[PDB]
């Protein structure tokens, strides 16, 4: 059963701005997604400090980057706290609305698209490089869900019956035809070294077969 939802007007506007604005410094999407992973990992780590059983769904706290040339996807996987259905339907939309308003105001005051992450909407930088984004997520005491959107004003959510992930978030970027540079080992290594050198969790860049 697949449910389709409308983005709030302000979030659709943000996505169209990201998709339509001429802006060459697209590589920052990776910094933003890795930063999101670090935050999700910090959250589960903090919870585990007072309740060790929070890690029953997996003790390892890390990030995997997985390029796949055949599927034309770059996947960012973390074992962080994950997301509830309420996150995907209501919570992150409430945060995105106020964050978008502030991001828009900053852009008018001379800020640039790379500063998106400072407004709690860095996730949407994925649309700088991806035609479709699929997110698989699992939070303790909630079911595994797949969220998906190719923008255009709507997203879907379904309960995911594919491979179980234990706990965390997996962002699958279906890359635009002209953005396949972010599948090259040398390029990903460069971007990670440049923007994500002090992340407090292992980042493993998988090699392609
Ligand atoms: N403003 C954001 N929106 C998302 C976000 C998202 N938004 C569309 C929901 O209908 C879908 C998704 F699959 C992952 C996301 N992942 C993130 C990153 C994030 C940030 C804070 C969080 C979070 C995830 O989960 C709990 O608190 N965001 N941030």
């Amino acid at each position: 059963e697949v449910e389709t939802f409308a983005f709030q007007a302000e979030i659709a506007q943000l996505m169209s701005l990201i998709i339509n604005t001429f802006y060459s410094n697209k590589e920052i999407f990776l910094r933003e997604l890795i930063s999101n992973s670090s935050d999700a990992l910090d959250k589960i780590r903090y919870e585990s400090l007072t309740d060790p059983s929070k890690l029953d769904s997996g003790k390892e706290l890390h990030i995997n980057l997985i390029p796949n040339k055949q599927d034309r996807t770059l996947t960012i996987v973390d074992t962080g706290i994950g997301m509830t259905k309420a996150d995907l339907i209501n919570n992150l939309g409430t945060i995105a609305k106020s964050g978008t308003k502030a991001f828009m105001e900053a852009l008018q005051a001379g800020a640039d698209i790379s500063m998106i992450g400072q407004f709690g909407v860095g996730f949407y930088s994925a649309y700088l490089v991806a035609e479709k984004v699929t997110v698989i997520t699992k939070h303790n005491d909630d079911e595994q869900y797949a969220w998906e959107s190719s923008a255009g004003g709507s997203f879907t959510v379904r309960t995911d019956t594919g491979e179980p992930m234990g706990r965390g978030t997996k962002v699958i970027l279906h890359l635009k035809e002209d953005q396949t540079e972010y599948l090259e080992e040398r390029r990903i290594k460069e971007i990670v070294k440049k923007h994500s050198q002090f992340i407090g969790y292992p980042i493993t860049l998988f090699v392609e077969k």
